[PDB]
């Protein structure tokens, strides 16, 4: 029993292999707490301030549920820019130093990348980054990795297909970053070439020992993977090249025909929300894990709230 | 002591005479709980997810108060369409299967009729329909009927005037539907002809044994009724016929002159919010029951939350 | 131990010197409660309804934190005008008489001055005015005065500089009003002439025994004051006179050069949010009290909630 080594949860680079493993063990303990028919009091007396600068229902409710499942309570806003209705203006550092007097922990979702680290540096209470604009989304990365460990039973020696908009894929990028901290990992980059993964991730994996391989053929890669992590490709990413959007039409979808070629022990993941890139009849298959994945986000966020406030 | 026979609260057709009577008895028990100076713990450890797709303050707070008066806690949103601020799109069934991992019961207010039943079919936790777009609003119907039983002392053998926009009146339609399950009921349809009640309700009552009668003369009908259930008529319902809107001007209002012709034991009901169809000086009369009616909504919604989560 | 002499908290004129002093003593007790590692239950079983007609994050969270630090619970809205999503319209008195059935105390922030007093007159539960449109903001006045007493150690015999837009300054006006209830007070009105304080305050102070003096020279006045209460001047207040806005540019700012001329025992206050009228490097100085000031708002609002619901 000791203090959590992290003062804040901001970026994926904060985590090493052993810290991840320990957090995942705590998440399993949080699942036991959530399953119990007794109300937990671990965080009784603690207040979480949800500081969202835009509405983002799923992830906010996941945090607020985690706090209340542990016996803590919540202050919420999805209008953080509106500091006062009578005097215009808002400054992140002033909001933090004001709200930290009302709460014991801040969960912030800003619109600008880099805001989370500034808030952590300013606040004298722990801060969790719930989505740093277009930047880091660390608890989504943790729950993604945790879901793989939970569903497949291991993180060493697995094969993961990262599908969709990889060039601009916030979560596929951070998922590959955390998976590179484990051994004998193989990652498939499944995409159209114009939204293929960028070199910084490609070069970080190689220099990490991770084997990787690019493809345009999801149906082939699928049969060899433990995990198929799906994300959308927005039509706007193709610009004027509707010939390429017509040539990709139906080639990166997860549907029953794709499930038919996958191992019985592989899973489909999707951070949500989804468009048509996973058909509705996939949901009935036990390998459709994207809703168990969301539930794992509750356990992970319970773990971080607990560790940051009362330690190991 | 046993399980509630309803898995969800969606539509008025789910309820028969005896179920209504039993629910109303539970609502009376909930009133005793709310009146107590001790905090209830009946729903300690349970979380209610308020899934509103549009802001609707009164009815949301009625639900959230009911949960907290019973010792449960709440997750709220009036922006349910905004599943994620970073990835556009929302799908009802995906929202339900995501949020049900954070909560024990869902109270949803969608914008499209039929959404509540789909959510119930998808969710593995109970669902309450708090307003199904232009469709069912069952807890408003229950609290309307409960208010009559509470104020008049009976439901068999009463006379109720349904006033206002009856053709498109969501709540007058469902109120008449539930009242038709009791005996020797008489219903007055008080309206301009162009917003008169529709045949489906007229034919369901007749085939239910309920006696009914249409009128354009509220001042006559009022003196014969136990209940005057008032609703607005929006000027837009008249279209271009401002001659009819001028001919109806002042004819379907509840004012002191109308109270002067009503029995001392009759009541005024209004689901709220009201416009000018009930004058402010009616409020001081003990027969103005529309605020006691709103309070009864708390008791009814306490009862449903309790029954759905812990049974009879 | 007895009943709070105030049924509601609406206007500064409700408070006399002795009531203020007693409230400030309770606020000090509330600070002890907030500091404790035990969850308070003083307001267990009580519900606060936050009825905000516009979003105003800081002050809402200050109230909602105060309630939860005392063990009470909260119903919130920043969309109070949206009584129902299906039927348009909202009437203050109908909202109050509806929501008071769901709660034990109402904290309202309306958009129109005079709304708070109407709500108090209508409600059978206590009401706190959290910002009456352009009108009274009493808890901000209380926390402003309380901050001075807490930081300087006294209210009799002090010198306070009120800086910024004084003509339209909601909080400088009410701060001077409450300070005039103490002895040997001296107030400096530091402003451009076109946003100078108005006669009603100037004449109320004189008739109160308070000495006052107007100035355009913050750097002089600062060295003689116990308190420098800063507020912005919006460029729009100058209208077309950009020559005056250019002549005032840099003359009413709080910066390190101004701190260099102030007593070591003086403080900087600012109700927040601020623009550029306090430079960021002032924050590191122990005399920058605007964030301790916000924290004092929590204690004051805890005190009022406690007194109004359970008395002295
Ligand atoms: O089709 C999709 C759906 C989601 N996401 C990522 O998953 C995150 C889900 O977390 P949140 O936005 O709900 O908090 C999004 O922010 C986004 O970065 C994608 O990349 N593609
Ligand atoms: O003048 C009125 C006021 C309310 N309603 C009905 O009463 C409901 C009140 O419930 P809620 O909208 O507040 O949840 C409305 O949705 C609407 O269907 C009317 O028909 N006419
Ligand atoms: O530069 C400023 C900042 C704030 N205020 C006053 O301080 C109040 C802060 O309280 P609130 O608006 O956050 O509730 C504002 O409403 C406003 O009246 C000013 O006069 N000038």
């Amino acid at each position: 029993p000791h203090m959590f080594e992290l003062s804040d949860v901001i970026e994926g680079k904060q985590f090493d292999r052993e810290m991840l493993s320990a957090i995942f063990d705590v998440a399993r303990e949080m699942e036991k707490i959530e399953k119990s028919s007794s109300q937990s009091e671990i965080l009784k007396g603690y207040l979480m301030a949800t500081l969202f600068y835009e509405p983002s229902t799923r992830t906010r409710l996941s945090f607020e549920s985690a706090m209340k499942r542990l016996g803590g309570e919540v202050l919420t806003t999805e209008n953080a820019r509106e500091f006062s209705s009578a005097a215009k203006g808002e400054t992140l550092e002033d909001t933090i130093r004001t709200v930290e007097g009302y709460s014991d922990i801040i969960v912030m979702r800003h619109f600008e990348s880099g805001a989370a680290r500034k808030a952590a540096a300013t606040a004298n209470i722990p801060v969790i980054n719930a989505g740093d604009g277009p930047g880091e989304h660390p608890t989504q990365a943790l729950l993604d990795v945790y879901t793989i460990q939970s569903e497949i039973g291991k993180l060493d020696g697995i094969s993961v297909a990262l599908v969709g908009d990889l060039a601009n894929g916030r979560t596929v990028r951070s998922l590959a970053y955390l998976l590179a901290k484990f051994k004998d990992v193989k990652i498939y980059f499944v995409s159209p070439e114009i939204v293929k993964m960028k070199d910084d991730i490609k070069d970080y994996l190689t220099s990490s020992g991770v084997e990787w391989e690019e493809s345009s053929d999801l149906m082939e890669v699928a049969s060899k993977c433990d995990v198929v992590y799906q994300t959308r490709i927005q039509r706007e990413r193709f610009g004027e090249r509707l010939d390429l959007y017509e040539a990709a039409r139906g080639k990166f979808i997860v549907d029953k025909d794709l499930l038919g070629v996958m191992q019985k022990k592989a899973i489909i993941m999707h951070p949500l929300p989804r468009l048509d890139e996973i058909t509705a009849d996939v949901d009935a298959d036990p390998r459709a894990a994207y809703f168990r994945q969301a539930k794992n986000g509750l356990f992970i966020r319970m773990a971080l709230l607990k560790l940051l406030l009362v330690g190991w």
